[PDB]
């Protein structure tokens, strides 16, 4: 029930972007009533929400080196997955950062603050493992991994798409674990 | 004259109410200035911003030849000094906070994405130059693979400016910037894997 009405906000989202998007047009896409859709998302900031939800529920169900495979497996969903396709397409370049969207953008704050203890959290028994040195920086660090990836998919996605994201991702990921392993700029 | 008012206006409305949102009237009421006189300046919404992007692009490389011994050090000065300036600079702050956070990839803003696209493709070879001196130079090894080189450096700086700005400015962009750089610069160098 539910996720017939997700597919189609994030179907609606992707044609004109959040801020132009009515719950009027996500309820009609999915053929039901302003009424029924209420039942369930009592906003556009739900639907959203349960949105990034699931792309995270995705990426957790899909599982130091295992965080290596993480990251690959992220960008090679991003070309063969529609939903995870979507998904970062709305959230990088139809997501303005205006006043109207407001709540949406705090919604994705929290989504963003999650993934980050998450990886503060790998980092964290990274250098326990002996994977990474003891004088890691791990505030830099944490800054560094999110900027690298941010950086991937704001580069292809606003490029259109116009270099091969699956020749891409693997050596911009590899020379990141390096510096990460190696880099004395991101010792304390 | 005023062109510079209806630039500046223009900045301002774009930074509040996003690109799409804009009209070229409300712009005009903000600087003070005739609809009359505004299409005497501006033809329309996209050639206002394209002033904008090449007011932003005159700026950096005006001060080139005060960053400037040698090419690829001129390079890392380049660098440094826009991060600087994204903190220092309203202008320029303002700007790349449009064109990365305010500037929706819908068909109503197609003219404007078209317009940015072609300040890119001028970044692109700008880079692919500078690349290109520095093997010769012997700064970067002859078989760098200029290609990937250049869409590592686009990647690794979008990622910082959005990353900063996405962050509501959270981390401390004069601390980080260096870092950046630095281990960009590095690998363009030294990495095995940004070789052919
Ligand atoms: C002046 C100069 O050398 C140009 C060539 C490459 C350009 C950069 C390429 C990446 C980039 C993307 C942007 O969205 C604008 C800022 C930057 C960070 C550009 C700033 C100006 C640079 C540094």
């Amino acid at each position: 029930t539910k996720e017939h009405l997700m597919l189609a906000a994030l179907e609606t989202f992707y044609r004109k972007g959040i801020a132009r998007t009515s719950l009027n047009e996500i309820a009609q896409a999915a053929g039901v009533t302003r009424g029924a859709l209420y039942w369930h998302f009592k906003n556009k900031e739900d639907l959203f929400d349960a949105l990034f939800q699931r792309i995270c529920d995705d990426i957790e169900n899909c599982i130091w080196t295992v965080f290596r495979h993480t990251l690959l497996h992220f960008f090679e969903r991003l070309q063969s997955n529609d939903i995870h396709y979507k998904f970062h397409n709305i959230l990088f370049l139809k997501c303005e950062h205006t006043e109207q969207n407001a709540a949406v953008i705090a919604i994705a704050r929290k989504h963003q603050a999650i993934w980050r203890e998450k990886i503060t959290a790998v980092l964290t028994e990274a250098v326990e493992n002996q994977d990474l040195a003891d004088d890691l920086d791990k505030e830099t660090a944490v800054i560094f991994i999110k900027s690298t990836l941010d950086g991937l998919i704001w580069r292809w996605f606003s490029s259109g798409e116009s270099f091969d994201l699956g020749k891409t991702a693997p050596r911009i990921i590899g020379i990141m674990m390096d510096n990460l392993e190696n880099h004395p700029c991101l010792r304390r």
